[PDB]
């Protein structure tokens, strides 16, 4: 795969043709071709026996340009294409003149310098911010496998610093790693990634895409370290560069043009318990786990029933073992009575040992071999078959067996593993298998979410995927997978969890306490903290069940008080969501993110920043010593109430029932007076915090509906040592705490009380003001 | 290369064996020997028909552990080795009771526990800092190629950082880098680097070395990314673990064991010009050369002859060219009455088109392919030869070589190339063609060393080095290689003298003004202004001469300017080196090096520390804006006289002629009355300089000799309101100058002045005392 | 083709996979279906990522017991077939206990132990005359011709003498002859024989039978000398056993 054996010469058996001057330009409609060579042409005696290399310019979207190189038209291009928004009513300009030729689109700009010199530049308002020097944009051909390549070379200036390229464990600076896009399954602690999605994020403002779904080698800070490499195989390379003045426009822009990422219910936002994956366990023992659960005064919002619900080398057979579940129907009902969820797991594999299996290969909805055959190997289950979504009638059967499931009872689905897909196969539409290889979680989730929206509807459906490609975000319930119970796992899946945060999915899980290997008990602690902060919280075990009280009452302590932290801290979390939603901003923000000027947060990854207001840092010491950056401004932690200076580190120890967790200063946060359930209604008896109202300056906060619409909004503005609140919507009684501050000096219609937090006043109307 | 092909199962053909029990242990004299095997053998059923990894724990020197792994011990070991330094007289302490074994050396120690669980961890003073787990430092047979690799994987905590590994340009931190050890001349843009020399370092105190001249394949923060993996061909690995509080303690007892750099002499630290390599010059052209630069008021100490002295297609041969040079000996000896220095460009390859050539394969000098040839190729010069230096009368005749140039008036010699030896050959003392492909840089370096120090003297010892090994810091003088003229090349350059200074060299240079292409203007000021506040100075070119009247006044100004300062800082620096040459301490330290308890310079780059207390920060914009990050403690400019808040970050603009140099408070720094030559007399009217002398701290200054030894010191106590200071050594005359201290409120034995820089009171004795 | 190097090692490239355990059993109206494991399965942490081989037994006709070993069932089975008469009105009995597995057919029995101790025997009125012993059922994946390999060793007592495999012009007594059934026109003086079926018979009054077609390998008297070995490409194997108090009966 290298190209460059040095600065000076190039590997053995590698012709190299690459553009070296411009031949012609021509204007087709609102797109732009460029026809170039790779020797001087401006004499007609070289105007012969030479390639010809063609560009196309063009703009998808506003904001967006699209670069097409092309060597020859005449190979062959099979389904599938990943699923891109295109518009055809978007204003664009071009410039041709005897210099250089400019295509606009908004404000971004890319420029082709004509004459002996041959660059490209992509120019933000008329200054560079990247492009293409010369000799850099080559094509390559491979004597040795007879193979073709197109590889591009994109500049980086000074201080440049890569993100995102989907789930990755390693390093959240992509700088100096030479990644590939390639899904396999490979556990967290390896560089192989469940969810592969070629993309990249600069903190400069820009982003590029590569639309091919077929494996693409990217090199980043590798050789040619000022610029970033990326190579695929075939005849053609196409990719998109994205503007933006910030980061977050960039991912706004992504998710517009890829695809809005979904609202999840309101009841997902909770705690998940499961069954763990080899223990034993049947109806009496969920009932116990139930009931002690409920003992000790730890709510439960949601259950899960991991791959044994089935029978042994069975899956996926979608019915239930007589001997462990007689009746699953009461069983479901009796769960629903008591105020839970049911929610179970599923895959696309199934195996040899199953009555179902002659019958599905006489109907033919399996995936088959080349020749005459069914592909199947030494795997997870024995004789694993993959069922061929590409053929309808096995998309209807399934279809119809996850409907009767769900009209048994269930919720959700846990679309487990999909990205072992093989490459030597015959697909039943013709589809290029290396495109399917990518292309196939994609296509298992669509299908699964359209039978849920179908069956319960578009507002309650939900998912727990840990596969994924572009476009999957519409989908958005992700899973890191298999870590361990250690402080490095719960590190790597941090990173991992703001790396796909940063590629575009706007939601996030983990499996607290770790998957393998049984946690000593602080970690345990420590993970609960770190998960129960985040925007969803599960419970998975491989070998030992993850109930608190199974290690000690101080964990049984820990994990109470964190779920009433996160219940009195929903409408937050739900208005974050709706912004992510709506935005595309993901909420689980890293810390560049919400401050890109900011150079002290370029190499943070042991604290992230939760909604637009919170920053977290969690602990991974055992004495529990720990040092976080804060920015500028005064941050006051949540439920301790002291006061740190910004714009510098500090270094704090903590126990376990105590972590960082600060807000930022001029802030209305809101809160509900519930902490048992996380659907009640926020907009009753609702309690909003005032943290640090600087003189001269406005602050807003909007509650959230059912829906995600603002129902109710609260402006708060200071002049002098006058505060006024106005609130407009619909709410029936509330309270607004002003943080810091022992007493005021008088009151309009809001009745005042002290607190060990300030001064609380409940309001009586929709107008107060403060001296 | 690749072992494991995810987290559950590895590539194809691959046999892996790994220790998995201690079977038993054996104490042998002052080393430890255990001997285990990957299964149970408890039984005397098991004990047979298995393999039987052997472990050699020893100590060569005190606070240092060496680790030697074995499986067959029937293979060969051919010369050369590394010249490692290994005393026999070190206390060391072993125990060996029923539970664990522990070999504990000076602080430091190593624990291996016995029965069904197989662990290794190193401990300091009691406390693990790293270790090897289970299953990680297995062995590897593949039938493929039917080779046999042995590979070794050390546990990374949270928040660990990897440097070192050499003269890289890539991101300053190795985390996510598959970087390999094998010298290779593909520039600098290119991962390839001109010297490789396997070992790493630790932000928590601790660093490893591998000692194999063959190539070594590492990978940090790739696969096992909580792992750092190190792996070698053969039967055999050997490493070492250096411990220390600090990663200082580190580099000296890595410079201990390894070799201590040598000093380079006075008259080395000033500006040295080129000829440039493609340009036409002659005496002519010289003389006109100094001619000019005398004119200009501008300084310059060391002029240089580059390839182009002898005759095209001819190098090397030795002979000066007598169409171009008639008269070398006249042109030497009038450049050494003007007070200039002479020194030249050689290396070890000779070319085909030389009358030489033709004896030189008859006595037999040249290096020689495997059956009765020699080993040539279409290269840097044609019919490339190398000499083989493992014949004693080749060196003795490059030696005559040398010091007939040497007495025809040459002072140093400039030691290009040397990196790209082949592998398929056969040398004269039968060594292993792997090992000295790396060992030739460091033969041809010594043997260089050694005639220049046989002919002048140590003292006057230099040298002008781009390869290296291990063990090359003796002769310590580098030069980074081929830059670009741009701003990213520039920031490479300065990641890798970072990356060489941190790796155990104690003195670097690079070309001032790139070596490709021209620089515009303004790159080349900055360019100039970063060079001339290292420790070496070069103005070298490819196409064009890099003389500052070229392009612009300003220029000129600017050197002359930045020329004056390190003059008249040549004292700091020359005490500086002489720290390096005594305790390993590169002049050129990292952020972290002198903060290692800062998390805020653990990836810090684009700003440098020059000495114990300067801190530079090189401006890389046109514009001259520079972000850069202040340490604890109040920092004033070198000659601006501001005071900056400490422990922040911090933005400022600056013109050509400025760019931020600050100095930490509590300082006492020295300077001369001499800004023309930098081997003038530093004790005689010497200035020190008060910079922010806290009430109850106290404050040490030791200006250096001619040899190094400090000749005079000074130290400073603040009590209250007074400060008194006490010299003792040899001096006759000088100033100290309180700084942002418009006046004082008495003296005691010293006549005070003002100006406009603060307070300078002229001392007529050796104390005083100043209220 | 060999598979074994002695008694302690196996050839370079050949991946074997042998039941060990038995871990499931079921009655499909007249036959008996088993499904077993290379490795201990009684824990829930072993029950998956490992392979699956089923063994189906049956009786096609009354004193006679067909045995079909299988892996993969995705593979392709084309025409043509050997013309076997089967009756499906035949009285068999199936006892499945705790302990073992019987399917008995006339006076002949298969019984199949079940625990740690992986076993097949064939009994005559309660006799054991011959079986299958532990790891002697194995599959060999072969990566050198990317082939695949199934086969089969039966054990022999003392005093046992095969005959048959058709037309074999060597010595009447098959001990320690490596035939294999592929028709060849090579004459009478070297050991190919024009006319070739796969089946052997014994002085005890048992015989063998090997519904392949195809080419199938014979190991009689050679390595395992105490068993006779038949090995066949592909990923089923399918065999009958003919019990009789005599060989006439047998042969009727």
């Amino acid at each position: 795969m290298k190209i460059s054996d040095g600065n000076w010469l190039i590997q053995p058996g590698l012709n190299l043709i690459q553009p070296v001057q411009v031949y012609e330009v021509e204007q087709q409609g609102n797109e732009m071709v460029v026809y170039a060579a790779p020797r001087d042409v401006r004499e007609r005696a070289w105007q012969l026996d030479t390639p010809l290399f063609t560009l196309r310019f063009f703009s998808p979207q506003e904001g967006i340009i699209g670069v097409r190189m092309e060597h020859f038209q005449g190979a062959l291009d099979n389904s599938p294409h990943y699923p891109l928004n295109v518009q055809k009513d978007v204003h664009v300009e071009i410039e041709n003149t005897a210099e250089f030729a400019e295509l606009k689109s908004g404000s971004l700009s890319v420029r082709v310098t004509k004459g002996e010199f041959w660059a490209l530049d992509f120019l933000r308002d008329g200054v560079r911010i990247t492009g293409s020097q010369l000799k850099n944009n080559g094509y390559v051909q491979d004597s040795k496998t007879q193979r073709n390549y197109m590889f591009e070379r994109l500049d980086l200036g000074v201080g440049e610093t890569v993100y995102g390229l989907g789930e990755r464990f390693t390093a959240l600076v992509r700088n100096g790693q030479t990644v590939e896009t390639w899904n396999e399954d490979g556990g967290t602690s390896t560089e192989q990634s469940y969810k592969n999605i070629p993309f990249y994020l600069t903190n400069r403002g820009y982003g590029v895409l590569v639309n091919h779904p077929q494996r693409v080698s990217f090199e980043v800070g590798s050789e040619k370290v000022s610029k970033v490499q990326f190579s695929v195989e075939g005849e053609y390379l196409e990719y998109f560069v994205i503007d933006g003045p910030t980061p977050k426009a960039v991912l706004n822009r992504y998710t517009q043009f890829t695809g809005r990422p979904a609202l999840p219910p309101a009841w997902s936002f909770g705690l998940w318990l499961t069954t763990s994956f080899t223990t034993n366990y049947d109806e009496a023992t969920v009932n116990s786990f139930i009931d002690g659960m409920a003992e000790r005064h730890l709510p439960l919002h949601v259950f899960h029933f991991d791959c044994f619900w089935m029978k042994a080398f069975q899956w996926c057979d979608f019915e239930w073992d007589p001997l462990t579940f007689p009746d699953p129907e009461g069983m479901i009902k009796r769960l629903k009575a008591k105020g839970l969820k049911v929610c179970v797991w599923i895959n696309p594999y199934i195996g040899q040992r199953s009555p179902v299996f002659k019958e599905l290969k006489e109907k033919g909805y399996l995936l088959k071999r080349p020749d005459g055959s069914l592909w199947q190997w030494d795997k997870w289950q024995p004789g694993l078959a993959i069922y061929d979504f590409t053929n309808p009638e096995a998309c209807q059967w399934y279809a119809s067996k996850l409907k009767g499931l769900v009209a048994m009872g269930v919720d959700c689905f846990k679309t487990d593993f999909g990205e072992r897909i093989p490459t030597d196969v015959q697909w039943f539409d013709g589809s290029d298998p290396q495109k399917m290889h990518n292309h196939y979680a994609f296509i298992y989730n669509e299908l699964v979410w359209k039978v849920l929206k179908e069956t319960v509807g578009e507002q309650e459906a939900v998912l727990f995927a840990r596969s994924a490609s572009v476009g999957a975000q519409q989908f958005p319930v992700h899973w890191g997978g298999d870590c361990y119970a250690n402080y490095e796992s719960m590190a790597e899946s941090l990173r991992g969890g703001l790396s796909i945060g940063m590629s575009g999915f706007g939601f996030w899980s983990h499996d607290i306490g770790g998957f393998e290997n049984t946690a000593p008990a602080h970690v345990y602690k420590r993970w609960c903290a770190f998960g129960l902060l985040s925007s969803h919280s599960r419970l998975h075990g491989s070998k030992s069940y993850r109930v608190p009280w199974a290690y000690d009452e101080e964990s049984c302590d820990v994990v109470r008080h964190f779920t009433q932290l996160k219940c009195r801290m929903m409408p937050y979390l739900y208005r974050q969501a709706a912004l992510a939603n709506e935005f595309g901003t993901p909420m689980l923000r890293a810390m560049m993110l919400e401050f890109p000027d900011d150079p002290a947060c370029d190499y943070l990854d042991r604290q992230y920043m939760l909604g637009d207001s919170v920053l977290v840092a969690p602990v991974f010491s055992e004495a529990g010593e720990v040092q976080f950056y804060l920015p500028e401004g005064r941050w006051t932690h949540l439920w301790h109430n002291d006061e740190l200076p910004g714009s510098r580190w500090h270094k704090q120890r903590h126990d376990a029932l105590s972590l960082p967790v600060y807000v930022r200063d001029n802030t209305l946060l809101a809160l509900g007076n519930n902490d048992q359930k996380p659907d009640y209604a926020w907009h009753e008896g609702t309690a909003f915090q005032l943290f640090q109202l600087g003189d001269g300056n406005e602050t807003v906060c909007q509650v959230p509906a059912a829906d995600g619409s603002a129902i109710f909004t609260l402006k708060a503005k200071r002049q002098g040592n006058t505060i006024t609140v106005s609130g407009e919507g619909e709410a029936r009684g509330w309270t607004l705490c002003l943080r810091n501050i022992p007493q005021i000096a008088g009151v309009e219609g809001g009745t005042q009380a002290g607190s060990e937090l300030g001064v609380v006043v409940s309001a009586q109307g929709n107008a107060l003001t403060i001296s």
